[PDB]
DNA sequence: GGTCATGAATGACTATGCACGTAAAA
DNA sequence: TTTACGTGCATAGTCATTCATGACCT
């Protein structure tokens, strides 16, 4: 009956996207024919779910036993609710979770939206105040509609229902006497469920990546499709894929720029994680916390990171168990040494800005990487219609393959694979691959890769010391021991895990006699445990072109190298343009230090005293201030020689830059020394090695 | 052995155990939390140490009997693990040589260590006295002076380390959550260098004739005295320790979190949010942020605890419901009148400050308030609010130390602003006579206050007392409507309660209850008796006694005075010595605006001197290697106005700049003048804050809104 | 053909310290 | 008399399910 949770035609349902627009809705709500639901989460995907299973999920239960319908069930008699309203957010998962809802409909409750009782309430995605003129903009065009017409105007945009007062919820999607609300018309089933299996088919997600290429009332199809792309293209942009220059996710590098300026270089002491996360909500990544938090724990850890950016303190988990990390009420942390390679030309105009989701602020696009993250780090995110795996790097092999590719941009992959020959990972276990295949991998960014745990024999024991990449200890003596109790292996005694300080991993696995082929129960495991394990290659990932590619390993090289030109320039027009600016004033300066009493007597007798500086030295507006700005310390003849070498420095400076600019082999040779350099300061040798 | 059919409790799981066997080369160490559990579970020696987290703070069972000690499940896990029975002496199957507890270095960890010495004490004696207790002692401090690390127990051991010491970087160990695990293992559990002590129970009598006057739900009278009476390489008293720990626990959580103080009137959790709050610039005529942000803040910067707990008690603050003046303004959901905790969770709101919170606030960077260093010496924080009002009795606290509690209830601003006017002038008006401005509590709600008159005179001159409030109605035919609830009470509730009396036959005379509530009307609960003769008087003045339609109010005018320490003090007194309070603020403020005034005025001094021989001045500058002397020699002026001119802009050279600065003598001087007469003359002072407050009371003010009524 | 796991997105439950006065009962 | 309530500020692990996709698994 769903009791606490939760004429006829008079009624209306008013299904709300989560516990906060729960509380509110309730509120805001007329009592007399206005019921309210929270759904929590995203509900399932029902499109491809048995009416009968349909049910076993309890939130889909709930609405079914709310509506008072059943799923593929023409009996519509018992129908609890006249209009039934989809309230979700006005952002991209606000849509997806009515696209996932418009589809346990035109799915198992066919029968509502085809009479038409299915509403999707449009609640504002802003609010304008004119004096005390009040505006309500859906959208981003009525926005401007409502702009060029009108004391001056004041937004607010809506986040979220949550952070709604009941006041203004009521008045923009309750009260039907001012709420926007749309009738949702099935139309026809072909098109329609056609539409829609296409997209949430479990099966046929390889059209989706096509589509989106490709691409009151309005159509359930028009609609639930107008959402549904919204949705794809966000998280395919705006979420679960990097970008390739520094190679981040959006919350990846929002963390990462928060942190950056809540001053937390890594040569200075950690602050509370509440108040890093605390920051990141508070003006760049408005979202869950503990999602955040949990985006910059894996940043934090070594074993999952293969550089880290960020480092700890306390319990950041341990490599047995990663998600055993501490409350970010915990944990304290600063960032990585690693991460200024992506941060330290950050205030130098080297990146795009753009904002923030209220304008009050500016948050860089990308970072200014002084190498290719996104090789050394890697990535693996799922989006719609596409995903992406990336492998850890080598350091200094990766730079060595960019250094080769700058100097020589046809080197063949055969050749570049004598580089950098395999993915690096965080561990010591072996990377068992044939050279053919990682090459393989490698050119066409598809692929898989295997690693093996690494051991030697003493007595009727076998002694591992290495566990493949993300291989938690104890998930392989689980797995053994299940096999133990299933009676698969009746060769063990025991399984004991030395392990310590002293060695990180040590798990000793106990044959029966000094006689038994240890070798052939090991080889038997590596093939039913996870001392042996298989890894996805997808190297998928935002290009500069703004579009998502899957990219070679040569080819990503290349591309970033185009990326890092363009950095150092934006970085010395930057160094020089102020330079000039500077060398300007100098100049003027040392001018009314020549003539300095005339400067003087000019001061104290004139009214508007600046365009008389004009005209009697021929110095422009901002020279004319520098002067006028110059505290009386400086006339002392000391003061004045000093500002006349630095002169000197200035314009030598400027030379050796322009020159840099001017020529594109001069700049190479900037780039290749700036990869060497830092290949030295934070490089370090390799792993996991590579066998047969 | 055999294959039995009766078996024991499997083992709780939580439990990280061990691999060797030896019951003596054994340890289990009882760690305070998930996250300690974590870092201690890496920390220790697979071996011979276990580990175990306790979660949250054990059940007091200084009284609970040794059959119901087991209802408690993380009671039940410790003696699951541990394998013993309360109160028994049976220890011949006990699973670990030394049982250690292992929580904070901070007070919170040092009562969940006492619990846990009571649980043994009490319900595992046998254990105790065989000496199996121990108390690890993680560090409080790591000094780096060197390359060489230092780690200090307490705040006594960091003096002897620092003044025994090229320069010392400290560091606080805020809690074991935060260690990492190598100083965890180097520090409190690895045998050769972990500080270890072990608790003796050698004379029971003493013993649990202590814990008893600590620990036990009556005993709070002689504890508050007990309080106001204080105020392995080594083995300790389990006496000797609790006491200790109790006390240091009893002590913080009455100063340090529950009582309010008289001057602002605020916990610390309020104060150090609405700081926070400022320092984001979160002004009142401002835009809102979000509250993520606020906490994220308030933990990261000045109250090192639970974002959440932290979180709630500011949405209370934000609650116009709750708050008879709101310190925040909230923005989003934060809750009903009818269900106060329904409020938004903390990633989705937005909120700046209450216009109303400049009282606390607005005096602040003018040299009011005393400042103390945060909890890692990189900021810091006001230890009281520049009050511009009294806080404390308008907006109300309420709180439950230790030994003792505290409970106020809000008032109207204009009514106590007319108090106090009042004793400003008169110190010695009778609380009578002050009772006639300040008759009552003022809620949230229009109510009514139903005491008598000669009853709440006593509660305000003993600050003790209880007060009861009651709904206000109306009937309509056959059906009671009701449309004011009192402070505190849930339209919710209500209709619960009443259902409960129709569902167990109890009032056969009410055949619906509906709650009408809407935009244009907050509260309208409906009561649908039967026949329309029924007596509807009977009826409510039956609810009356039966809902809490009609229902009582505490008040224990308990808080922490100027003097630091914690009274029970009359409506009166509390005003008499915020007076002296708010006098000291003024005074401060005054102080630090002359002080700055004078400053400025000697600089402008120097400077007009140089005016005249201005040509003197650039020639010696050009002239000396360090002009500052010659100068300073030359026109008779001092180290601090050379340096003014020193740095005197060219474009003041101008004419215009000079009669200029001759204006800004002239206004401060007066300035400073007003301001001198007011810190010299006593009674001119108070006419100052006797004006500060009317225009206050009038900004700010309100009528009242709970009226009062016999009954 | 059917499961699993991967990291980013969409927070209410639950037990307990303490004082201590109201309320319902033995 | 006794036992069950409420109050605020302290001490987080658990739960479902999107989307893409290759390898177990049983
Ligand atoms: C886990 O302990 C808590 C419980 N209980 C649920 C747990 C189940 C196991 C045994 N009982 C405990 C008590 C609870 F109900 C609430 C909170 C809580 O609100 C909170 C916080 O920071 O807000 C923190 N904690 C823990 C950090 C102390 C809570
Ligand atoms: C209760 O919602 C959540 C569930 N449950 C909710 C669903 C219905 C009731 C319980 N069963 C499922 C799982 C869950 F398992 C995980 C999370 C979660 O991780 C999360 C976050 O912010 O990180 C937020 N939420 C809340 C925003 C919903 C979660
Ligand atoms: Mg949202
Ligand atoms: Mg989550
Ligand atoms: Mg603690
Ligand atoms: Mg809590």
């Amino acid at each position: 009956a769903l009791p606490g949770k939760l004429t006829r035609e008079e009624s209306e349902l008013f299904i709300v996207e989560g516990d906060s627009a729960g509380g509110s809705a309730k509120q805001a709500r007329d009592k007399n024919f206005q019921a309210i639901m929270p759904i929590r989460g995203k509900i399932l995907n029902t499109w491809e779910v048995s009416s009968d299973e349909v049910l076993a999920s309890q939130e889909v239960h709930d609405i079914a036993i709310a509506i008072g319908v059943d799923p593929g069930s023409d009996d519509l008699s018992e129908l609890r609710y006249g209009k039934i309203c989809i309230l979700a957010d006005a952002d991209s998962d606000g849509l997806h979770i009515a696209t996932l809802l418009c589809a346990l409909f035109v799915k198992h409750f066919p029968a509502l939206v085809e009479e038409g009782h299915l509403y999707v309430a449009m609640p504002p995605l802003f609010r304008i105040d004119i004096g005390k003129d009040v505006h309500y903009a859906l959208d981003d065009e009525e926005l401007e509609t409502i702009l060029k017409n009108v004391k001056n105007p004041q937004i607010t945009r809506f986040k979220g229902l949550g952070e709604m007062n009941a006041i203004q919820l009521r008045e923009t999607t309750m009260d039907p006497n001012t709420r926007r609300l749309v009738q949702l018309d099935l139309d026809d089933a072909h098109l329609t469920a056609g539409l829609l299996d296409k997209l949430l088919a479990k099966k046929r997600a390889a059209d989706r990546k096509q589509w989106l290429e490709q691409k009151e009332n309005r159509s359930v199809a028009e609609f639930t499709e107008q959402a549904y792309l919204n949705y794809a293209m966000y998280v395919i942009m705006d979420r679960a894929l990097p970008h390739i220059s520094d190679g981040l996710k959006p919350v990846q590098r929002r963390i990462v720029y928060a942190m950056s300026e809540l001053g937390l270089k890594s040569s200075g002491k950690p602050k509370k994680s509440a108040r890093t996360v605390g920051d990141v909500l508070g003006k760049y990544h408005p979202h869950g916390d503990s999602a955040c938090y949990e985006a910059m724990v894996l940043m934090a850890q070594p074993f999952s990171y293969r550089y880290p950016l960020i480092e700890g303190q306390g319990n950041w988990g341990s490599p047995d168990d990663p998600k055993s990390f501490a409350a970010m009420r915990y944990t304290e942390a600063k960032l990585s040494a690693y991460s200024e390679l992506l941060l330290s030309e950050l205030g130098q105009g080297t990146s795009e800005w753009q904002d923030n989701f209220d304008g009050s602020l500016k948050e860089p696009i990308t970072l200014p990487a002084r190498v290719p993250n996104i090789l050394l780090n890697g990535t693996t995110g799922i989006a719609v219609g596409m995903a992406t795996d990336i492998p850890p790097h080598n350091l200094r092999e990766v730079v060595k393959g960019t250094i080769a590719l700058i100097r020589n941009p046809q080197t063949s992959d055969e050749k570049l694979a004598e580089y950098i020959p395999a993915p690096d990972l965080p561990t010591k276990a072996e990377i068992i691959t044939p050279p053919e295949e990682l090459l393989k991998i490698q050119t066409t960014g598809r692929g898989s890769y295997r690693m093996r745990a690494v051991y030697t024999i003493e007595k009727n024991e076998i002694v591992i010391t290495e566990l493949p990449y993300q291989v938690s200890g104890s998930k392989v003596i689980t797995q053994i021991a299940d096999q133990m109790q299933a009676k698969k292996l009746p060769l063990v005694v025991d399984v004991r895990d030395e392990s310590d300080h002293e060695n990180p991993t040590r798990l000793v696995i106990v044959l029966r006699s000094n006689r038994i082929d240890a070798e052939a129960v090991m080889s038997h495991l590596f093939a039913t445990t996870d001392l042996e394990s298989s890894y996805r290659v997808n190297l998928n990932m935002i290009g500069e072109d703004g579009r998502p590619q899957v990219k070679s390993i040569r080819r990503i090289l290349l591309e970033w190298i185009e990326i890092r030109k363009k950095t150092v320039t934006r970085r010395l027009q930057y160094h020089l343009n102020r330079i000039e600016k500077r060398l300007h004033i100098l100049a003027g300066l040392l001018i009314a230090y020549l003539d300095i009493d005339t400067v003087i007597r000019i001061i104290r007798e004139e009214d508007q005293p600046k365009p008389v500086l004009m005209e009697h030295f021929n110095i422009d507006e901002i020279q004319a201030e520098a002067i006028l700005e110059l505290k009386l310390r400086h006339l002392a003849k000391l003061e004045e020689m000093e500002i006349r070498h630095e002169q000197d420095e200035l314009s030598a400076k400027a030379a050796i830059i322009r020159e840099q600019l001017e020529n594109p082999e001069s700049l190479k040779n900037l780039i290749i020394s700036e990869l060497k350099e830092d290949a030295k300061k934070f490089g370090d040798e390799r792993r996991s090695p590579i066998v047969a």
